[PDB]
């Protein structure tokens, strides 16, 4: 198990586009397009992305580009975060992996914010910053794959995934 295979259960992949859990026009293995309301604002910023006129629709091979894409980016955005880069240091290979996911989905200003969370994952503190972990937005409402994450970090394993 790696970060991509992580993502691709907790994303899923979807070849046309598609509201996310908020609501959100996505496409692929969880890429945002958008947080307006216009599908139109959606096939033009994933025109945009994809280097071609799409109408609404890409192959898997497209599909597994922006996920390559997306994932780098979650990773360049965590080691030029200066309250993130060093809590992922500071952690193993499974719980980078961890803090790689919840900025994939969150974004790099979202992560940042569990200011608590970070201070015991860098102290390694692992059953309590599970349960500050839980105490989120994030938790309430997408329990069962912030469960998987949260249990990643806990344990250092991927039993949560397996
Ligand atoms: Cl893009
Ligand atoms: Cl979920």
């Amino acid at each position: 198990m790696n970060i991509f295979e992580m993502l691709r259960i907790d994303e899923g992949l979807r070849l046309k586009i598609y509201k996310d859990t908020e609501g959100y026009y996505t496409i692929g293995i969880g890429h945002l397009l958008t947080k307006s309301p216009s599908l139109n604002a959606a096939k033009s910023e994933l025109d945009k992305a994809i280097g071609r006129n799409t109408n609404g629709v890409i192959t898997k091979d497209e599909a597994e580009k922006l996920f390559n894409q997306d994932v780098d980016a979650a990773v360049r955005g965590i080691l030029r975060n200066a309250k993130l880069k060093p809590v992922y240091d500071s952690l193993d290979a499974v719980r980078r992996a961890a803090a790689i996911n919840m900025v994939f989905q969150m974004g790099e200003t979202g992560v940042a914010g569990f200011t608590n969370s970070l201070r015991m994952l860098q102290q390694k503190r692992w059953d309590e910053a599970a349960v500050n972990l839980a105490k989120s937005r994030w938790y309430n409402q997408t329990p069962n794959r912030a469960k998987r994450v949260i249990t990643t970090f806990r344990t250092g394993t991927w039993d949560a995934y397996k």
